[PDB]
């Protein structure tokens, strides 16, 4: 409570569990109602059973990810795409930057994400980072902490600067390396593949 | 025999076969030898035994090579080397494309193979084809056969695409649609992976 949160978020499902009652209460109070309710407790059960998660579950957890990332003085989670070129994914980016759900990094090569998103014509994407894997600056640490991890399984350091070269494993790394938060992809290949590296 | 073929090559391997005994020959029957050929097959086969594979194979090979190209106006088998920055097939690319085996294409970003090629200082291959998968004309055509190939192996277009931009997928689709006459790879990889794709 304060200067930033002056009334309850429209996403909240406690306005109606609230607001409701007290609305009755009045026009009780007021003698227009002309039908009394007596127990309050099964009124706001009855209240509930109108807000169920078909109607609510994706709308609470939106204001959950809102609570979260304004009780850390208002950072939005960094979540990599290894799929920086997918209609989809650009697609959806748009909503989701729009509404602070995250702050989106691209894969892939800059100038042909740059020129997909401007084909699309979504420009609330002009902003957004986009890596290519290789010239990354942090790519050689990231080439040698997955040879450290995987040198007797089968992956050298030729093949690990390979295989770091693929977003897919970039992004991987970028999460377990803490340049970012979290990753999806996905949309655009089998799901073992693209989990395979994960 | 000819104009242009008076004589014996000087390696070829069958001179010592033809002239040795035909000089031992003489030397008996001017009487300044002192010990008598008798058996001349098993003499000529004496002579065989001398001149083997570790003396001759690969020469006879290059040979091969180099007569095979004669016979088709002076082409090189253009071959693909997916590694184009392995500093081994560099390395190797030196001799190769100096004793005129082969005309290699090279592929990765050209900047980085341009940049491996000057810090190791073979000059001889600055011009050399250098070709990133993607950005290559045909690639798109090669991605639609690879999809045609494999639609019900777990490749779709997407996929496809995907692969195709990988130098070993892109130099077996050149192999495959004749736009190279063969393929090394290998060098940096292991096995499995580097023969899959093929
Ligand atoms: C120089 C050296 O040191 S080699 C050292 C050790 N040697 C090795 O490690 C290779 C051991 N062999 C292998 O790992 C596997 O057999 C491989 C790499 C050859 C390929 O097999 P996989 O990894 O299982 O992939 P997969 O088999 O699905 O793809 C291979 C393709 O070639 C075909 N193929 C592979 N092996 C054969 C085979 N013996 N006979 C006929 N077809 C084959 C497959 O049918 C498949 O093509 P398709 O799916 O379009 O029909």
């Amino acid at each position: 409570f304060g200067r930033d949160y002056l009334i309850p978020k429209p996403f909240d499902t406690r306005v109606l569990l609230w607001v409701a009652p007290e609305v009755a209460k009045a026009a009780m109070k007021s003698g227009v109602a002309t039908r009394a309710i007596e127990d309050w407790d099964q009124y706001r059960e009855s209240l509930e059973a109108l807000q169920g998660p078909s109607k609510v579950f994706i709308r609470s957890a939106i204001n959950r990810v809102h609570q979260n990332s304004a009780a850390n003085g208002g950072e939005l989670p960094r979540i990599v795409f290894p799929e920086g070129t997918s209609t989809k994914v650009l697609k959806a980016l748009a909503t989701l930057v729009e509404e602070k759900i995250c702050q989106p990094i691209l894969l892939g090569y800059p100038e042909r994400v740059k020129e997909k998103i401007k084909a699309l014509d979504i420009p609330l994407l002009n902003d957004v980072s986009i890596v290519h894997p290789s010239s990354h600056p942090k790519y050689f640490s990231f080439v040698e902490k997955l040879y450290s991890l995987r040198q007797r399984k089968g992956i050298n350091l030729g093949e690990a600067e390979r295989l770091m070269a693929d977003p897919n494993y970039f992004a991987a790394m970028m999460v377990n390396q803490g340049e970012a938060d979290g990753m999806v992809s996905g949309s655009s290949i089998n799901y073992a593949d693209a989990v395979r590296p994960i």
